[PDB]
């Protein structure tokens, strides 16, 4: 059996990345995998000690800051799965320094993969932080809402900056895609959730166990939330780069609930941990879900697998095993 067309990986060191190039690998695909370093044994490591990498792995060099610094890796390739963003939150003139950089880095990718022309289809990973930041928050959210740039640029709440980069190169890549009759896939995702291979804590989890932990700035996020488990992204990325009939944004979000919610499902769950009763900067009033409409994916034909009982099951103990309390 022949490997399933070379794709590449962007950003394979990290939470999510580490993951989708497990699943590829699995799923018969050769697997291209960049990183910013990889004379980094450190990070580079978990990806070699992956089933399958030895006879389906590669890894290479390449920086978003970097123009042309993919084109060898993508070139021969028929997929790439764009997961890198830059993750630098703290400067002080975010407009040069995050924003500007991450829609040039997505357009950088998008030019390499036109100029290779083997590739048939990008599957760029969006965040949900694109579509329901506004000033009036909406009952349910899919695909068609985007959020407000300006607003965030206004009132320039915690990951504003964050949020205008992912929403503005979003947009970028599929008006890029769209003006010169690319195929391009947008996986919407909300807080991921799972086991990660790095060492350290991939931030998404320091906000899910804010609660088991005592993260009280987190709370804020933990509000109004949706969760998917990182098995389930990774394989509807890759279940939407195989349908031919895939197209446009998607979003991948298979739960949502409240903190109040939340607090009630561990408390039950795990009486192991204390978790509080009330949370610092939220008051005791009435919270009702967010909810991320999934049906465009679920309508081509996905299933998510994962409950979030599945997904906290499986973080708290890849953190048992280094770090958080077991108490
Ligand atoms: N995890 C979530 O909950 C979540 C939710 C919604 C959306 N997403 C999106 O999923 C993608 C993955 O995020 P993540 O959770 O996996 O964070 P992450 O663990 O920090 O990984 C992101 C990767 O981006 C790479 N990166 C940053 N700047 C780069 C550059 N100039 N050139 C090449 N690579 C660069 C990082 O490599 P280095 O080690 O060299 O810095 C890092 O490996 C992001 O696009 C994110 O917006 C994630």
């Amino acid at each position: 059996a022949a490997a399933k067309g070379p794709v590449v990986v962007t950003g394979a060191a990290g939470f999510v990345g580490s993951w989708l190039v497990r699943k590829l690998l699995r799923a018969g695909y050769a697997v291209r995998a960049t990183v910013r370093d990889p004379a980094n044994v450190g990070k580079t490591k978990p990806l070699l000690d992956l089933p399958g990498a030895a006879e389906r792995l590669s890894i290479w060099k390449a920086d978003l800051t970097e123009e042309g610094s993919f084109d060898d890796a993508i070139k021969g390739c028929t997929g790439v799965f764009h997961v890198a963003t830059p993750m630098d939150f703290e400067s002080k003139d975010p407009e040069n320094e995050v924003i500007k950089p991450t829609v040039e880095g997505v357009l950088s990718i998008m030019r390499a993969c036109k100029e290779a022309g083997t590739v048939r289809r990008v599957v760029f990973t969006s965040t949900a932080g694109a579509v329901n930041v506004e000033e009036r928050q909406k009952p349910v959210y899919d695909e068609n809402n985007w959020s407000d740039v300006d607003f965030c640029r206004r009132v320039k709440m915690t990951g504003w900056m964050y949020f205008v980069s992912k929403t503005l190169a979003d947009k970028a890549a599929i008006a890029y895609a769209a003006e010169h009759g690319m195929d391009l896939i947008s996986v919407i995702p909300p807080l991921v959730i799972g086991p990660f291979i790095s060492a350290g804590m991939p931030p998404s989890l320091l906000t899910a166990l804010a609660l088991i932990t005592g993260n009280e700035p987190h709370y804020s996020i933990l509000k109004q939330v949706q969760f998917v488990h990182l098995d389930d992204l990774c394989d509807a990325e890759i279940f939407l780069f195989e349908h031919p009939a895939a197209a446009g944004r998607y979003v991948c979000s298979s739960h949502a609930t409240t903190i109040h919610g939340l607090a009630a499902m561990l408390r039950e769950r795990y009486p192991e941990y204390r978790i509080p009763e009330r949370f610092r900067g939220i008051d005791d009033g009435d919270l009702q879900p967010v909810h991320f409409s999934s049906k465009k994916l679920l309508d081509l034909g996905f299933a998510f697998k994962y409950t979030v009982e599945d997904m906290y099951d499986a973080a708290i103990r890849t953190c048992r095993e280094k770090g958080l309390i077991p108490l």
